[PDB]
């Protein structure tokens, strides 16, 4: 999960192009909260046939209801609030379609790599 | 302390109320990064007045500004989004109707007075 440690490590004129990278179905909150979780499986992978997103979309469920209980802990009454938004909308969206979120986040990873790459070339 | 952690310290119970409470009219990330602020503001009164819901709402944006100042240099870009989406938010929604969001958070906060009180009164 040292990739999203890089990303708020960035030079701050490449952090408007990073807040865009994330959207409803893939919001910054589920990028931090399960940064790990998110970094240890390979998502184009996952996008590539039914099967593996099904699993996957399962999973992340999972790790979110987890985390709920997390922050349930906490009193972290707003990230309560989000994760459960979060949830809601992942599950009337991509219950039937789990490629689709799959090929989303495996976008959103690539592009942030890509924009890693601007920023790292960007010492001369 | 301010009047948000006395709610968030609040029963499994009580706590729906409060997430129904936030479901729609302003985003819990502005009541929660902005709850001093939020707290100590007349908002009855910058609702019955225009030109004085202009100016709290003119303050509200500030108190953004110097908070997304800090994040900025902490290198915390999860609360430097949360702050860009409430004053996206607060641009398109109550720019051109500040009294609006006015009358919004003015109910809100009567309503937040009740879960306290009820609370309270459940102390026996
Ligand atoms: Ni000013």
């Amino acid at each position: 999960g040292s990739q999203w440690n890089q990303l708020q490590q960035l030079d701050t004129r490449y952090l408007e192009q990073l807040h865009q990278l994330y959207s409803d179905s893939f919001p910054m909150e589920l990028r931090q909260f399960l940064a790990p979780w998110i970094e240890s499986q390979d998502w184009a992978y996952a996008a590539s046939k039914e099967s593996h997103a099904t699993l996957v979309f399962h999973n992340l469920l999972g790790e979110i209801d987890q985390q709920y209980s997390r922050f349930l802990q906490e009193s972290n009454v707003l990230y309560q609030h989000n994760l459960r938004r979060i949830k809601q909308f992942l599950q009337s969206r991509y219950l039937e379609k789990p490629m689709e979120i799959a090929r989303i986040v495996a976008r959103c990873l690539w592009e942030e790599s890509r924009l890693l790459q601007t920023a790292a070339t960007a010492a001369q």
